[PDB]
């Protein structure tokens, strides 16, 4: 099969290319430099760090927090396989990079900065990250009690709780700090029950499915990290306000786990914590609908076997559902017949990202990978133009692209920010999927690999 170790190595390295702020000397590549060192200056804070969201230089905290949580989840489930691959250290460094930034965004219990950079203005400039902050201001945006944002604060709480979970055995003091922040952010979200102040991300990362699944998401992670039963109880309380499948009274099953809908993953977590049939039925309904089908309906598939939920970041969706399939099928309480269907599904989605259709969809990996991702800093224009140079100056190793259409059709095109898009949330579940594939099938990573 494909070299899952190499793919895992590169999928993790992808995040180094997304880093904002003062880079550590530990970094492997030689083309990224310090950037956006004034972030937060407009409000007197150090809000540097974190990840650029996609091929732009806005820091969008909702997908950033989702990403950090998923990366931590990969460590939690597959620590041993990640240590064997030699990549656990790099992944842990990235998790802490994001969470260090979330902490800086939380200077008071009820004040949280959820964005740095203006979307419309950042996107007018096709310039690399080391030059972006010379061309336009970069305002900071926040929510408070008078102007709240329950979705993003609860999402960040989940990220910091999961970070403490995986750092507990390494940096107890850091885990205790993350936990303290996570519980405060959760209270902030639950007390306000509103997204009125979550405005700067409008038309970029608007919350459409509600903050109640983010509360269950965060509550489960806080319980797994601290054991505080208060947050497990609250998690179960808000299940009744998760999205429901239209024309039914079921919990929604026909979409997938993503930055805007985290109730799928929360249902998996709450299943393993409590072993209640409510959560087991809901997740198995989901994963059944995505494999064999459920009640005569089934997620659509391309003829070449890709589970194709929607045209926007299709590989993101298929590899993230595949990751959830890995976790659930590894669980002893998963029916045996189901586990083999779910893990077969997961491997075929991984193989499709890596080359099964005839080409790889991971930049810098496999056969004929994408070469022109919609990414300003890997391209590196010298004149504010997507077309100049006609080849990217730098290889964005590990980046999973948007992907093909429902008939397996795709073409490289730097200008298509749907098919050729790359982003933090695209690679997040992907990392966890590749960890499992490495565990079960191996493939060695490249020795002494540097970009
Ligand atoms: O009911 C169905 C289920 O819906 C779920 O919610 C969905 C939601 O409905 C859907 O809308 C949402 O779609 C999001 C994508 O999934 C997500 O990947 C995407 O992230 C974008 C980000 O929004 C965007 O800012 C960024 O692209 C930038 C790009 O970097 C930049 O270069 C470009 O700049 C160009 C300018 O646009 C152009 O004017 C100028 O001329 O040229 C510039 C370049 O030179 O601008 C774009 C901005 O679009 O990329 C990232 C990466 O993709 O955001 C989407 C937000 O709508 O997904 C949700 C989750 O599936 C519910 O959750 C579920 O319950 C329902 O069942
Ligand atoms: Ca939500």
């Amino acid at each position: 099969d494909y070299n899952y170790g190499e793919a895992l190595q590169k999928a993790i390295m992808f995040y180094e290319f997304q880093m904002s702020g003062k880079l550590p000397d530990n970094i492997r590549n030689n083309w990224r430099g310090d950037s956006c060192l004034g972030d937060g200056s407009d409000v007197g804070l150090d809000l540097t760090g974190g990840w650029f969201d996609a091929g732009d230089h806005v820091k969008f905290n909702l997908p950033m927090a989702y990403t950090a949580t998923m990366l931590a989840w990969a460590v939690y489930e597959y620590k041993d396989a990640l240590q064997k691959s030699g990549q656990l250290g790099y992944l842990m460094d990235q998790i802490k990079w994001a969470s260090d930034y979330f902490i800086r965004c939380h200077p008071e219990k009820y004040v949280y900065y959820y964005q740095v950079g203006n979307g419309d203005m950042d996107h007018r400039w096709w310039v690399p990250a080391e030059c972006i902050d010379v061309q336009a201001p970069r305002p900071s945006y926040k929510v408070d009690l008078s102007n709240p944002g329950s979705t993003v604060t609860a999402g960040t709480a989940a990220a910091l709780a999961a970070t403490a979970l995986v750092f507990k055995d390494t940096d107890p003091a850091y885990a205790a700090l993350c936990i303290r922040h996570a519980k405060e952010l959760f209270d902030f979200a639950e007390t306000t029950m509103s997204d009125k102040g979550y405005t700067a991300a409008l038309n970029f990362y608007t919350s459409h499915s509600g903050w109640y699944d983010e509360l269950s998401w965060a509550g489960a992670w806080i319980y797994l990290a601290d054991g505080d039963e208060t947050y497990l109880e609250k998690a179960e309380k808000y299940v009744d306000k998760w999205p429901i499948e239209s024309q039914t009274t079921y919990i929604a099953y026909s979409w997938g786990h993503c930055w805007d809908d985290v109730h799928y993953g929360a249902a998996l977590l709450l299943a393993k914590i409590t072993n209640k049939s409510l959560y087991k039925e809901a997740i198995e309904r989901h994963l059944d609908y995505w494999t064999v089908g459920f009640n005569g309906q089934r997620v659509r598939y391309t003829p070449k076997g890709l589970a194709h939920l929607t045209d926007w970041g299709v590989l993101r969706h298929a590899t993230t559902t595949a990751f959830l399939a890995c976790v659930y099928s590894d669980w002893s309480e998963c029916p045996r017949e189901k586990a083999n269907i779910y893990i077969d599904f997961a491997k075929k989605q991984a193989d499709y990202a890596l080359g099964s259709s005839g080409r790889s969809y991971v930049v810098g990996f496999g056969v004929n990978p994408p070469q022109h991702p919609h990414h300003r800093t890997a391209h590196s224009s010298w004149c504010d133009s997507q077309k100049v140079p006609e080849y990217h100056r730098h290889v964005l190793y590990g980046a999973l692209v948007g992907g093909p259409d429902a008939s397996d059709a795709y073409v490289d095109d730097i200008g298509n920010y749907v098919t050729n898009q790359v982003a933090c949330d695209y690679n997040a579940g992907f990392v966890g999927l590749l960890a499992k594939m490495y565990e079960k099938y191996g493939g060695n990573p490249i020795p002494n690999f540097m970009a």
